[PDB]
């Protein structure tokens, strides 16, 4: 049937809620792969229960088998070694065997890469699948916007997704937080500070906690997957039902921010044709002077993955 | 049982769509009332069969008795003659009836006016009900910010939640269109001006045909409801699950934009408990000078309903 | 984009409803098309604002010319005169006039036909259109049921949709109310009978009163459009997500209970190929007589059409 | 606020799960207790940030004291050894010290005991809480049944949710499968094996499957957690939305099946009032002789509780 096919490429803590949520929203047969012989299976079992649940009518199935990948619509990756530059040129690697494997299979599949650091991984992906630059986007700015968003709903008590935001250059420590592009209810954030509802102090202080999070996640012995699954799935799900949802990525920059040849978070549009848009926040020179520090950092790592 | 009860003071063709709305998202039980005998019973009947479609429990009931707004933790009032400053008086007379009715039945009723104009109308329920200020607000600003969004949205080629944008003061043909505070995505529309995405005519042209949209509506035909039903099932979805959206609605002024004594559109959060904030927009002289007249002209129509 | 496009011919109230749910649902973009001028711009524009409230992203579009058609994935036909068998004839060129621009336009489209009397008009314009008998069915059964479904969870104090039933043969006044396939929560209603939940005489008063809806509805001075609106836009979603439910429609009989060459109510599942199973309750010979008498009706409007 | 407080009692894995769908479903505030210092603050921060993400405004947040439990509306315990007839007395003790705290802090919660064996284990804190019989549950039939539904529907080629079954008596090993009480689309599935469909050796196969699932799953090198917080939240969601639900838990029987003073699997419906019906399915002579099995199982485990 047309029903989408998507292939979750590391079927560990983020691949299971992925799947969890896929059949909570209904958004087509999923394949949960891995390296790892029969946990993947087992996971699916588990999962292809809540279809009951959920009034849903999705497959999943576990795979050890590469060749699954034929007829995906999406594929998104998790797969990699997380135990540091060391990892850089094992992760190349591995983004390498899935490359040839997407250009074997599914040369037209919409591609969403997670393994970390990202902004270097989706480049790599992207050299060696073979896809339209168009068709394959990193995990970033819907991950880390989703914890400034919600710092900032909190203290000014309204709905969370009413806070809209914006964090781009990379994932990761490097991450560039735009103050002049915070709103509430789509009211400059600076209003809020001139009514004292909010003080730069306190702000400061989110965005600090902001960059720190998976940290602070990590020092609370807990580890992220549930929202790295969540703005996956909002990104998958934009693609899939054709949304045209302004959602900040990890996406092949041609001039943008007077950067060429190299991936980094920015908002663009995803709907049906993948990355319609990129869009180009017009940043001061204070602003692309940190954008350049994140360029430089995935460009350093890009070097020492090959 | 403590479902919400949410009780429709008017059954029209607006009632009718709320009410359907309401059992798709098992807002809570529904009670159809009119003064027209017999239609409200019919279009509750209708109704409740969707209950099966939709997977849903809210008991929907027609009413010709003002004694079932007993109990009501929601009451939205659209009753009122629309066939001109005539009909204002009219109109006062069935807001203090029904006025009368939710201060004898129903005082801890959380209230959405709907009738026009309704930064009038809310005003006179609020004196006549005597319900708290922040438990009575009308419908006007998410309805047109609707409009404002959907034709930027379309323009853009983005998903239509993702723009936002602010319209105060007063529904009706003196709205307060304020250029200054529309975003795509979070960030200033100006930008996808300066990039020529959209050009400053068009935006007066969407501007222009958003104040014009219930007009245009009629001259095709047909008449505005659906979109009106939306806007007030979102607002009242706020409250019932303390949301605490971000949304634009007539509310009472007490010095805000210099204003006192009157009902006019501005952005409030509405949860649990009802307008929990209200949002002064910090509007430059020229914007104010608009959101002035906006407000002379519900002052004028007010002093003909008495 | 590959967003389902569903054209609904026919823009009238129950039209107007089904849009709506298809925003709500965000199931594809929708085509309001009328013989009547403007209206369904108007409607379509009104319809279209609601995307912001849903977070949906459906285009909403009036039409007033068949060649609207080309590419729906989904065509429901609700077109017709309403104001006896002396409209059987008008109503038959009204099907031959859209089955000409189906088979043209639309060729490999899904069609549902509600236009009454149903089980009539589906054969009509399958006939007419040429499509495959997989591809057309007709609203009887799940709207039928939907009531009587309501009704005994109301009497049992239960979700609606846990009460499940059986209507086959045809829509109107000879469908046939099977008692021996009613359950509740998966368990024979018989039980609830034998336990004194219910009894026998509520039941066939449940029973009449599901035969008289509709006429109880328009005798109430109101008619009968939400309900059916939504029972189509579930089957138009199984269909367009393919989830395969069992739902009673009207479907070409080639020997089921005894019948062929004619269209009749019968439990089929609804999936991405249209019709993928047809259903054949396994009938006593006092339920199949029933049956028999509804596709006599059927078949004598059928003749009284050409 | 008026939102509903949901305490999980236990933040392992299924309470993990339990939390994401509840933000998704944006069904109330949520506190993930554990004894584990830290662990259930850095999973409620990770759940948090899915509020953006899911347009909801839940609360989540860790906790290690007990006096938390205070306001809560549901109390969901996972909480328990499960690393065998020799961990009986330890979660004995792990249901008293619970039961104080419920009684103490929340009395008038609605609680779902999940911790196995769950017919031993609910009745334990039933008796240390000192809430009312209808106001605890434990999970079971909704878990099992998910699996037969969804592995019929399969075979079937139908929506999973269109399969219904009762298993009945206990959660665990000695469940009782009734293969009299499946239906399809709400008709027997008797028809669907005399039509060859499916086979009697094909259900045999599914009916060992079922019993045999978790075992399944954990042989893959996987744990069932997805499908019991699924079930946990169905559950949860039809007391919390008042939907009246006919779902097989277990409950407190008071002659049923001729059992009293001891907990057992039964279809119930959930609403508001919590347990508002025990339904007694009229098993016959055999059915009956399995469900005296599962029962005497159930206490021969709890005197070894003790
Ligand atoms: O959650 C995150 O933001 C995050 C970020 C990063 C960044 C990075 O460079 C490595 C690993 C992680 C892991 C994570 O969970
Ligand atoms: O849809 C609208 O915006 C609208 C606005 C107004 C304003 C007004 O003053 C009278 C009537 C209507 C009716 C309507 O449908
Ligand atoms: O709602 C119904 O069931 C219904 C049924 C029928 C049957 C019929 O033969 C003509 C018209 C209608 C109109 C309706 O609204
Ligand atoms: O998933 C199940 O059905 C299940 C059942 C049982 C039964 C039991 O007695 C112990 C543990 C488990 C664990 C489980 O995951």
């Amino acid at each position: 049937a047309p029903k989408a096919k998507i292939v979750l490429v590391g079927s560990g803590m983020i691949g299971g809620v992925m799947a969890t949520l896929i059949v909570q929203k209904n958004l087509g047969d999923v394949v949960l792969f891995d390296i790892v012989k029969n946990m993947p299976h087992g996971k699916a079992l588990d999962t292809s229960h809540t279809n009951v649940m959920a009034y849903s009518n999705c497959k999943v199935s576990g795979s050890n088998t590469y060749d699954d990948l034929a007829g995906a619509d999406v594929v998104i990756v998790t797969a990699g070694f997380t135990k540091r530059d060391d990892l850089l040129p094992l992760n190349n690697k591995i983004m390498i065997e899935i490359g040839g494997h997407i250009k074997k299979n599914c040369p037209n599949a919409f591609i969403i890469v997670v393994t970390n650091p990202v902004d270097v991984m989706v480049q790599l992906l992207h050299q060696h699948s073979g896809v339209p630059k168009n068709k394959i986007i990193g995990l970033g700015g819907v991950l880390d916007t989703s914890r400034l968003k919600y710092y900032i709903s909190q203290k000014l008590n309204v709905c969370p997704r009413d806070v809209n935001a914006h964090i781009v250059g990379a994932h990761g420590n490097k991450m560039v937080l735009l103050k002049r592009y915070i709103t509430v209810g789509g009211i400059p954030l600076q209003e809020f500070i001139n009514n004292k509802l909010i003080s730069d102090a306190e702000l400061e202080a989110i965005f600090d906690r902001t960059v720190n999070t998976a940290l602070e996640i990590v020092n609370l012995h807990a580890s992220p997957y549930v929202a790295p699954a969540a703005a996956i799935i909002e990104m998958a799900e934009s693609y899939l039902k054709d949304l045209k949802k302004v959602l900040i990525c990890s996406t092949l920059l041609e001039g943008q921010y007077g950067h060429s040849d190299i991936f980094g978070g920015t908002p663009v549009v995803l709907g049906a044709n993948g990355v319609e848009q990129v869009i180009e926040l017009q940043l001061n020179s204070e602003e692309k002077a940190k954008f350049d520090e994140a360029i430089a950092e995935t460009k350093r790592m890009k070097a020492l993955a090959h």
